[PDB]
DNA sequence: TCAGGTAAGCAGTCCGCG
DNA sequence: GCGGACTGCTTAC
């Protein structure tokens, strides 16, 4: 077994290092690591070592890094670029794994924790510790255990044991219902007094110290309250121990409204599950308290309890602890399903970076390069400072608003990582430039050749085509793995589709799932085994192959991140290869590539429709085209189908066999035209899209840019076994739209596009009857809310104070002088609603942490004086008036002469 | 909201628009 | 009332 490193450290001039051994024993060791630094010289031949630009250089090696730093320092002094890694961890990781790591996950120790902290005055500010911890429950991925810390005797209240019987029991016989799959991992601990606790806790820590380190809001609550918790009862140096270097730092977390601590531990990777979720799940969230998030991946309910929280261990101290152990485990549901940690790893150990710094794509490509450019004793160069500047994007066509009917769209697969690749955009593969023309020249065709040497952007960049960057080549390697990934998830989706299907004829026989792997197309066996399940069997197996197609998603989309933000990275100052030049010809072939193929479209369909300068692209965003397919449809005439499969698989084997050829031929002389190196514009068909056959569906909409709707038959090979809503930008999709009114909308869009105008019409006359019995949370607005002080005047709105904030400063007013309401937390999210005119609040609206109940001081008088009518047209009637008067529809039937008869 | 990028929509404030 | 300038917040890509 070859080694892989665990975590990394620099203290001083010592690499402290924890990693697994040859053995798979893990170790730690100090090494006092002596960088080498690079300077430009004349010089000799027998250097070995070039700058990216093939410019010779001498290697210095320092005695230790500190002098290797103070050097940096007097190169910016005299003038010079100091070049090479200066984060020597990374350096010092390049020289001790210099091979593709292979880690064995089995040995590496993930801790998931989640502490308890009883406080009748409010939050307990982590950085106050001012309340005695009350429980801990740690589980550890290696024993696969949950350890609990129990505190049985505190300034709060003195309790009994928790009771594992009684915490199994359902909750219908008194009980906790702490899943039966975990009872007999549970490892009890109660303790008579905080100090034992925590000490104790501390040589748990210390026999099995966490490497990764998870949970929800530990890194901005759990840890700093321990740490800080064990310093105040303790003293510093007992608190340090929760460092397996006995090192740690406060870090001084900043953004532009204001700053927040947290607590660094030296050879701990904290990897906090909110932030992993944050970054990975591709989710923007109403709430991201772990209970709406367990709610909504997992579906289990919400952890019910009597009274404020503040009160839960002396009224329940049972239903305490159960909590307590309930919320480490749902995180880990979360991850079984996500497998965000998985991720995390595969994408640490290729660039071989500190694991946390996966955060970063900037940090991991900065290590993929550094490692790539090291292998061939090539020097990076000295990152610099630059000055923020914007830079031009994509292009986005503006559609008519209308109602289309035949819908077919066309995407190009990976674009800014395909244009890279294509025209070979790299800091040393810059060749000159040329004398740009404006772009629509490039458009048409009518500019001059760029060159006839180079491989060029409509930017007027010109690069090398005798050899592939460092950029295009590390691109490459991870774009692969993510089509790769992808192709497993597609396979699932299908899959999934199959089962759907078999579904409707389920079998009444008592039998098993199939043992089967879901990344890969049902045989044909399989496929006759299916057709003869149950239901229960059938579901369960829906159900894995759902899990799988979340997995094969996580993997690609993420993986797709990195990518694209290799490309983003070009255009941020902080990135060592920050080169405006290079992420604007990114964008501006990219705005070409589309508008380009846009004519290329048209001119096609013109020629086969016998037209000419019709629009049959009605829009395009980015890389995308949507294709007006109505004449194709009426050539063979709708009558001429047997049903709407039948004109969905005409219409993909219109696409595949005419138009991708056509588009292939179009690209192919784009890229010739740009003198490019390797031609990678791949338009592959995404969407079929259309009402059902023989009703009065319309099919689609568009409103404006970025906002349509389409009912979709067909997306990427996947056919459905029912149509299914894809939604863009509108209403529904939007974390701000109550709950109740995102369901409605989507229906009322669904009525629209399947069914037509008569339906939509039923469907908003009851909605508009009944929607006053709803739930007020799922009618109330959300809305991040900062810059909380700036509008506050003496506890009222300042000038130009937004809706919501001035809802904030309602509910302030009206909780004020009580120390256990529950408050708003700037730079987080709240529910809003409006109130009627004479209400006790004072204001037209009020504000309360999202995710939450509002408090019962005021949540009786916020519902009899709720405005519904004000809610309803703003939320749910304005956006519909916008959705219907696109789709030349009306929501409300209008009175004609054939009204009324029947006398 | 510490942590790649730009384009661009809508809610709401403030206030003009004879 | 609607739009323009502007802030705030949110999506599509
Ligand atoms: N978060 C994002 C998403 C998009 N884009 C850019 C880069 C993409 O290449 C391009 C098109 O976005 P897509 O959503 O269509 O994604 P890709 O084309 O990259 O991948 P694919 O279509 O193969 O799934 O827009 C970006 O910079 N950042
Ligand atoms: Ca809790
Ligand atoms: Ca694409
Ligand atoms: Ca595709
Ligand atoms: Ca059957
Ligand atoms: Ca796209």
């Amino acid at each position: 077994m070859k080694e892989f490193y665990l975590t990394v450290e620099q203290i001083g001039d010592s690499i402290f290092e924890r990693y697994i051994d040859s053995n798979g024993r893990e170790r730690t060791r100090e090494v006092e690591y002596k960088p080498s630094l690079f300077a430009h010289c004349p010089e000799s031949q027998a250097t070995k070592y070039f700058d990216i630009y093939g410019k010779p250089c001498t290697r210095k090696l320092f005695a230790n890094m500190r002098d290797a730093s103070q050097w940096i320092k007097r190169m910016e002094d005299i003038g010079l670029e100091a070049l090479g890694m200066d984060d020597f961890k990374l350096a010092y990781l390049s020289d001790t794994y210099n091979y593709e790591i292979k880690y064995d996950h089995t040995k590496i120790r993930v801790a998931n924790f989640d502490i308890e902290v009883t406080s009748p005055d409010g939050f307990p500010e982590p950085s106050q510790a001012k309340h005695p911890i009350d429980a801990i429950t740690h589980y550890d991925s290696i024993d696969d255990r949950f350890y609990v810390f129990d505190l049985l005797n505190s300034p709060y209240g003195n309790v009994e044991e928790w009771s594992i019987e009684i915490a199994a029991k359902l909750q219908e016989q008194g009980g906790d219902e702490v899943p039966s799959e975990i009872i007999d991992k549970i490892i009890y601990m109660p303790f008579d007094n905080e100090k034992e606790l925590l000490m104790e806790y501390l040589n748990f820590w210390q026999q099995k110290t966490p490497v990764i380190l998870t949970g929800w809001n530990v890194e901005s609550f759990a840890i700093p309250y321990v740490y800080n918790r064990i310093k105040n009862i303790f003293g510093e140096s007992t608190a340090k121990r929760l460092s397996p270097h006995r090192k740690t730092r406060v870090k001084v977390i900043e953004n532009m409204y204001g700053s927040r601590e947290i607590i660094t531990l030296f050879g701990i990777s904290v990897l906090d599950y909110i932030d992993l979720y944050k970054k990975f799940s591709f989710t923007n969230q109403p709430s991201y308290s772990l209970d709406y998030i367990s709610e909504f991946e997992l579906n289990v309910g919400k952890l019910k309890y009597d009274g404020p929280i503040s009160k839960l261990r002396e009224s329940n101290h049972q239903r305490y602890i159960s909590y307590n152990i309930i919320a480490v485990y749902r995180v880990l549901q979360i991850d079984a399903k996500r497998q965000f940690i998985n991720l995390s790893l595969d994408m640490g150990y290729y660039a071989k970076i500190q694991i946390q710094s996966v955060f970063s794509p900037i940090k991991t490509w900065d290590a993929i390069i550094f490692n790539s450019l090291k292998e061939q004793n090539k020097v990076i160069p000295q990152g610099r400072s630059h000055p923020v500047q914007p830079y031009p994007g994509a292009f986005v066509k503006e559609p008519i608003p209308n109602r289309y009917k035949y819908v077919m769209s066309f995407d190009l697969t990976s674009l800014y990582p395909s244009i890279i690749r294509q025209v070979n955009i790299s800091p040393e593969t810059i060749a000159g430039t040329f004398k740009v023309a404006p772009l629509h020249d490039y458009i048409n065709a009518v500019a001059e050749r760029p060159s006839d040497v180079y491989s060029c952007s409509p930017n007027g960049m010109m690069y090398y085509k005798d050899r592939d960057g460092v950029v295009p080549t590390e691109i490459t390697k991870v774009f692969n793995q993510r089509k790769e990934h992808k192709g497993y998830m597609l396979a699932a989706q299908r899959n999934g589709e199959i089962i759907k299907e078999a579904l409707h004829n389920p079998n009444l026989s008592v039998d098993e799932p199939l043992d089967v792997d879901y990344r890969f197309d049902f045989s044909d066996e399989i496929k006759e085994k299916i057709k003869k399940l149950s239901a229960k069997s059938l579901n369960e197996m829906l159900f894995r192959a759902q899990r799988t197609e979340v997995a094969g998603m996580t993997a690609q989309i993420n993986r797709k991140l990195l990518i694209n933000g290799l490309a983003g990275a070009l255009g941020n100052v902080w990135f060592r290869y920050y080169d405006l030049r290079n992420a604007t010809a990114i964008t501006t072939f990219g705005q070409m590539a589309l508008q380009w193929i846009e004519r290329k479209v048209n001119e096609y369909l013109n020629e086969v429709c016998g037209t000419e300068g019709e629009a049959f692209v009605l829009y395009g965003d980015t890389d995308s085209i949507y294709v007006s397919a109505d004449k194709i449809i009426d050539k063979v005439g709708e009558s001429k189908f047997r049903d709407t499969n039948h004109w969905v698989d005409f219409l993909d084997k219109f696409a595949r066999e005419r138009m991708e050829p056509a588009i292939d031929r179009g690209f192919r002389e784009m890229c010739e035209y740009m003198n490019n190196k390797q031609h990678l514009m791949f338009m592959d068909r995404e969407a079929i899209a259309g009402p059902p056959l023989g009703s009065k569906g319309i099919g689609g909409f568009w409103t404006g840019k970025k906002r349509y709707a389409l009912n979709v038959w067909d997306m990427e090979g996947t056919r459905y076994a029912e149509p299914k809503l894809k939604i863009m930008g509108l209403e529904t999709q939007k974390s701000s739209t109550p709950k109740a009114v995102q369901k409605a909308l989507k229906e009322c869009i669904r009525r629209m596009l399947q069914e037509g105008e008569e339906s939509l019409q039923e469907y908003f006359k009851e909605f508009e009857k009944e929607f006053r019995q709803l739930n007020y949370i799922s009618i109330a607005s959300v809305s991040s809310a900062n810059n909380i002080a700036k509008y506050d005047v003496g506890g009222f709105p300042g000038p130009k104070c937004p809706f919501h904030i001035r809802g904030i400063l309602t509910y302030n007013r009206a909780i004020k002088g009580n120390i256990d309401a529950p408050q708003v937390v700037e730079g987080e999210k709240v529910y809003v609603l409006p109130l009627r005119e004479g209400n006790p609040f004072g204001d037209k609206c009020i504000a309360w942490p999202s995710g939450t109940e509002i408090t019962d001081l005021i949540k009786d008088d916020v519902l009899h004086w709720m405005d519904y009518t004000v809610l309803l047209e703003k939320t749910f009637i304005k956006p519909l008036e916008g959705f219907t008067s696109a789709a030349k529809l009306d929501y409300e039937k209008k009175a004609s002469l054939f009204d009324m008869f029947d006398f």
